[PDB]
DNA sequence: CCGACAGCGCATCAGC
DNA sequence: GCTGATGCGCG
DNA sequence: GTCGG
């Protein structure tokens, strides 16, 4: 964090076009700009400086140079001052609550943490489930505890169904000290991109990590990818765990290194990739990397690796640890 | 300049 | 009921 | 907001 301020002010004008402009390319433009300062080694001296590294350009030069000169934004400085802006920033930190919503909630006098809780009768299951956890949802989980839920969940899937593989992905997969929520991979050999010989795959593992009191809500749940909410169980006289999310995806086995590459992400990681493939002339999404034709979709290419996938769009391949972008 | 910007699962709604 | 659009979420 | 062509 050499430009911890800088990047610091990137998100936040990142979350600002999103959330109060709705404003979605000028988001991930800030957040490429602030990704690719992330990781730059050298304490910036100036707008001129971070202009050369992609993604910044002439109006992210220019708000460096005011950073550097006086350590504040006067954009920001007013977005912070302006109360609809603030609201609604804050609004969407529950989860299930959108820019639409925090628009349409401020609209109608709906603009606090107290508001929300008289209004329950206002929310959609997920935006329930998202205040009640509010608070827990913030922290994030040292890796000593994603170590004792991955232990959970392993060993919870394999009572279902010994053929059954789970892994996790996310941050916690590229090595990271602490993670946001736990994200599960999952397979099963009756699962494939040729046919599903047996349903409820995944509804008979949430269903067992209901049963051992893991998953305590379910914010979503389909035929291929749960959203939920779960904790660790604590001992006698002892605090309990803040409640965590937890995401798991069923993806068909054969289909599993571009899967494992996607849940890996980074976020930013996977779209520079996509991005990247695009421009060789190839697709790549959590199932399968074809060619482009018209510019159309061809067949899917063959894969046997997460390093294949690298391979055809002529990236030298990184570790997971090395995707954190 | 200006077209493009990654890709997709589930929930909700409008229109039929 | 279904379809398509839109919101929100995942990386 | 930034970039390539
Ligand atoms: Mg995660
Ligand atoms: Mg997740």
């Amino acid at each position: 964090t050499l430009n911890g301020g800088i990047t610091d002010m990137l998100t936040e004008l990142a979350n600002f076009e999103k959330n109060v402009s709705q404003a979605i390319h000028k988001y991930n433009a800030y957040r490429k700009a602030a990704s690719v300062i992330a990781k730059y080694p050298h304490k910036i001296k100036s707008g001129a400086e971070a202009k050369k590294l992609p993604g910044v350009g002439t109006k992210i030069a220019e708000k460096i140079d005011e950073f550097l000169a006086t350590g504040k934004l006067r954009k920001l400085e007013k977005i912070r001052q302006d109360d609809t802006s603030s609201s609604i920033n804050f609004l969407t930190r529950v989860s299930g609550i959108g820019p639409s919503a925090a628009r349409k909630f401020v609209d109608e006098g709906i603009k606090t943490l107290e508001d929300l809780r008289k209004n329950e009768d206002k929310l959609n299951h997920h935006q329930r489930i998202g205040l009640k956890y509010f608070g827990d949802f913030e922290k994030r989980i040292p890796r000593e505890e994603m170590l004792q839920m991955q232990d959970i969940v392993l060993n919870e899937v394999k009572k279902v169904d010994s053929e059954y593989i789970a892994t996790v992905c996310g941050s916690f997969r590229r090595g990271a000290e602490s993670s946001g929520d736990m994200d599960v991979l999952l397979t099963h050999p009756s699962f494939t991109s040729e046919s599903t010989k047996q349903p409820k795959l995944l509804h008979q593992v949430v269903e067992q990590l209901q049963k051992v009191h893991f998953i305590t809500d379910t914010l979503s749940k389909g035929e291929t990818k749960f959203m939920g909410v779960c904790q660790l169980p604590s001992k006698n006289d002892e605090k309990e765990y803040p409640h965590r999310r937890i995401d798991i995806r069923l993806i068909p086995k054969d289909q599993y290194y571009c899967g494992v590459l996607y849940f890996t992400g980074s976020d930013i990681f996977n779209k520079n990739m996509r991005a990247h493939a695009l421009e060789k002339g190839f697709t790549i999404n959590e199932y399968t990397i074809r060619p482009l034709g018209t510019g159309v979709a061809g067949e899917p290419l063959p894969v046997d690796s997460e390093k294949d996938i690298f391979d055809y769009i002529q990236w030298k391949y990184r570790e997971p640890k090395d995707r954190s972008e």
